[PDB]
């Protein structure tokens, strides 16, 4: 066992639109409940592990802002975070080879053709006596990301040496 | 055998447009009578199994909402709940392998070109003692959805060394 | 032998329009006389086996509901249902697959390229005392249906082990 | 031999119109003299066997409406029936396949590339004392279909194990 | 030999219109003289052997209207007629392996790519005493037709057994 | 020797118009002069052989009429007669197998990609007494035809069975 | 030796206009001095020999008419005379045979891909006593013909069995 | 180890825009924390390497401007500098052998399709007594720059012989 | 050697345009001084040899007039000439047959892809003792003729025999 | 060692336009400080070797032109100069066998697809004692150029035979 | 060695416009300076040698004309002269012939795909006593000549036997 938890995000958006085409009404949002894992002065890793197909809409997506608004029981925002994620490139033959020569696990369901892409909105995040964690405010800022659900993904920063186990 | 009760979705919509277009008139919506399964205290698992074929139409779709309302016999709204299912992607070379490999079982009937998307709405479902649940609304935000049908499948949470069976 | 009665929809339709195109002018609609198969109490399964063509305009039709309006002698419409029915999806590879491979039944008239849809409008109908079951109305929401018929299927619930002389 | 009369139907139809296409002005129709056959209280069976050649254009035709009108010395209209009919669907490999094979046969006239429809406009048809059937009228509601004749063809329904041998 | 006489018709036409077209600017049409072959009670067959090249207008010629009209020498029409005839339909694969076997007879002349169709505008004619069939007027109502001739074949009903000699 | 004279064409037409086409500016006409063959009583046959290339304007051309006008040496119109032709139709599958296997004549001169058409004008042309035969006018309605030349053609009907020596 | 002169002609013709396009400007015309061959009473045969590349361009170029218009010292005309003329057609596939097998002489210059077309404007000329035969003008009434040059050739009619040297 | 520092700049953007295209909104901007390596004196090496992948869109993007900002603690700006950077070329069959060739690290995520420039934005940078260097404000003017991340390197400039650890 | 004098052409013109094209600004002209070869009386043979290049401007150039005007040492223009020239056609497969068998030539510098054009401005020039041939004003009546360079060759006609020799 | 420095050159430009292609805002621009290698009286070589890569979008860039201007320590301009310079062509196959025959440098990075251009703004440049020499600015006149980096190299011109070496 | 100078011309244009084309601003011009070789009475050569890729831009350029003015001293015009000029055609296929047998130079640098253009200014030159030659001004008339460079070359015209070591 390790000292973590996993709180994965459902993202809901609206749809009252047109929606003539594959693009969404409004940009992804989620609240999550952190209700320890957390201790004070300790810094902690906060991740979101988010899994993106490698459909072709995502490839032309591009660049998109992901940000992380974390808060107190009363709703207070404790603090606020940002980063930048892209789902990695991969040329077409490249992928070509990647499905034949994953054809035997592609095809019986032991490999599928997703991305988890791991933007950590926070290398050392730290409890504050006075101020405790519990829920965040996660967000993708883009109308036209395809994607099946994201983790968001705690655990304590000391690893030492065993960090290399997990490749 | 199971503690289970499998409540079909038959959805229904509006047909009076010009509808000259695959697009259909208004989001698919249903409404599925629970009436015992559910008990007081225990937690269970509410899903909706969704049947898509892998038809060009579906895989352009994109993420679409999908919604849950469950109510009471008088009709009040017990809880409301919403997540995002997406079509599972595959590309063409992979689905031409698929459509070869599995030649054997597409032709005779014994498999379809389809994917079972199983939306958990409800990880961990409680029954009240003074609410109690008798039927949902199921809702689909999507004009260009294709689908063959739905099953609301509600199965107790305690699952154990049973998981080996269920696999 | 089983206890049924097969009664053949006969879809009749407005030609006034201009009709310059394969889409019709009005929704597809028909009238059925069932004039007993039916018993009081007795559950019966009403089924609309509908004969579709794998025509190339019938799989850019999409989704589509059906609808059937029973009534009585009288015309008093004692129950109505509604059930959406779609084309399986198939490949154009699985196609060409299942056209060649069984192509010694296509050509000499044994096979054909059409599917029958298993519209199940009523899984568990009862006859009532006071209002006797006479004839239905089935309707078809599509102006680009292309069908060759269908057949209204009654039959008695009563399965059991008898389902082996079906499968 | 067999209780029955031939009577073949001639379909003309206007033609002032600027048929700058392969459109026809107006729609098909027919006068037909069915002067016995028919006889007191037996019910006959009437269709009309069509015969359309499976050119491109008639399978893009889709759907058309085909109406009888019967009527009596006097003029007097006795019964209206309507069926809608339709040309059967085949692949192009598969017509191609069809074309290679039976090659042997169409090229020197043994076979053609064309289809009988049975239109049964009336499966069970009843003489009556003071109205006798004289006449009919044949319509095929639709500008673009294309055809080389047509048979109205009548036969006592009575025909048993016999019924075979038509195969 | 055989009791007939063939009157071969020479449709001529306008061509005063603007003709930027491979339509042309008015309806065929032809004036025949028949003055003997018919005599009064006995019955006759009255038929137009219309020779239409398969060139590619006239494939997506579709259907076209024929009409007869017959007359005395004071030019009195006697009876009017009217028959629909459609050149026969042939796939590409068909016409090309057509013109490869036969082409033996197609090069030296012996065989052509040609149609006959017999538009029988009459299977019943016979003569009136006191009114004499002198000549013919016969059209085809098309702007697009193209044909190299045509004949106007009378015979004598009476066929019985001599139609092994036709065979 | 035979009972016949040859009359050679020379058809002439106005070119004063913009002309960016290939298309005429006015329907080719011409004079001949007659100027025995021709004998009191007796019928004769006239033809004009006309020598069209199978070029691809040509076969777009479609039927034309082509007209004949004798007159007297005083100008008089002595009758008149017109007859429609057409091009031969010739598949391009035909054409190349003709191109080639005729290679030897057509590329040593000793063949050419032309068609003499034989508008036979008159099958039996009778002189007058009272007014005598002169000089003919003739035309071919159409400002699209590419010819190389005609001839007009004049030969005692009486053949016999010599008339297989012109095959 | 023969009883022959040649005088080349040299066309020449306006240059003010745009000229954006190969289409020249003016009709091509010329003048040519015929100034002995000629003598009185004497048929002789005029032609002009015109020399057409096989270009594209002159391929599309389709009918045109050449005229010729003698006149005397005085410049009074003294006949009038017209032909059309087209260069001869040749197959896309006629023509690469024509090129690959008569490489040798086509590569080495000894055959080039060009057609002589002879206009033969006189048949029959006759020199008068009273008005001598001077020059001639001669014309191309077309603004698209590409040629390199053109000779008017006369030659006494007496041929016989000299044909034999010209064979 | 060495005398050196890694400052991994996290880039933030606007995200109010339509956005329905691969370019962002805002020029992407950041600002990276330094708070010793930099000494008094010292010449340092300040360079920051950027991880562009060499997708499409950015072989197409051409030259952009990265600029760099020094700042001190209280915010007051040090110096300024820029350097113009642009991913490197590599032509459509260098990619396909470089993905070929090196697919056994592609395939098991050893290699990617990613290129670092290494934007030297100062070759020799020393400390000042009275300023301290404190943190950086970093910039890309351009809004089409797909990019996974970058690091703010600086290093010692004595190098020596050292430099065959960096070979 | 021989009686003659070789004066090349040096064609200069306007180019203040737009020349957004390959499309000059005025006709290409030029003087030329022929200042001995002309002897009186004596009539010679003037002609322009002019180098075009097989490029495809050329060949879809069509005809272009060129006129020759000489004049003496007072500028009077003695007399005035004009001949039509043309780029001689060769088809694509000749030129490919050309380019591949005479490559030996062409790559090493022996052969070059052009064609020496010699119009003959003059069979027969004759000098005059009044007035002396001093200077010549050549020009090529097109805007879109390509070329490198043209000597107009001087030559005594008297040749015999001889003239072989310049084959 | 050598009498020589190099000065890199960092182009700096501005970046506040639409910017929705490639192309920049203005001109390449930038100073150089050239703060002994010059030396009073003696000219001296200066150029700037420019890396051009050789991507399509350099191709079809066409000529730019390149100017130097130096100037004093007090700015003062000394002297200006001006070169016109292009990336030299390659055609398509050469470029294809280069990218080839020397993929194995390529790919391990030993050799990259760039063209240093050579542009020699000075051949003698000579010191003034009462003007010294102190920096440079230099442009490249065009908004399309892609560049990685320029070098202002100055060596003495003093070189004889060792010259050979630089190859 | 021999009498001659060789004066590189370094042509310098405008670039104020747009310049969004490959197409220049203004007409290329240069100054070059001529200051022995030169002397009284001697003709001499003086010639433009032009360096053009066979870029397929240069290809389609089409003719332009270069022009050179000479010039003393004071700038007083001496002479004025003008050549047109073209770079030479070579058909596609034997450019690929060209770049694949000249591969081996053109791959190692000892070959280039460039054409060496002799603009032969002047083919006699003499000094003036009164007149000095002391520069001269060159231009080429065209917006859209790709070029590297350009040598006004002189040389005395006395060349004899010597151009056995020229040749």
């Amino acid at each position: 066992p390790t000292v973590s938890h996993l709180s994965p995000v459902h993202f809901h958006y609206r749809t009252d639109c047109d929606s003539s085409t594959a693009s969404l009404c409004s940009f992804p949002v989620a609240n999550v409940s952190l209700a320890r894992v957390l201790m004070y002065g300790q810094p902690y890793r906060v991740t979101l592990e988010l899994e993106l197909p490698e459909s072709p809409v995502n490839q032309d997506l591009g660049m998109f802002l992901v940000t992380v608004s974390c808060y107190t029981r009363g709703g207070r925002i404790i603090s606020t975070s940002s980063r930048s994620v892209m789902l990695h490139y991969r040329s077409q033959l490249l992928q070509v080879l990647d499905t034949l020569l994953f054809s035997s696990l592609l095809l019986f369901g032991f490999a599928e053709q997703k991305q988890l892409l791991e933007v950590e909105l926070y290398s050392d995040y730290r409890e504050n006596s006075y101020v405790p964690t519990t829920g965040a405010i996660i967000e993708i800022h883009s109308k036209r990301i395809q994607m099946y659900g994201a983790y968001l993904r705690i655990h304590a920063h000391f690893t030492g040496l065993r960090y290399l186990l997990y490749n």
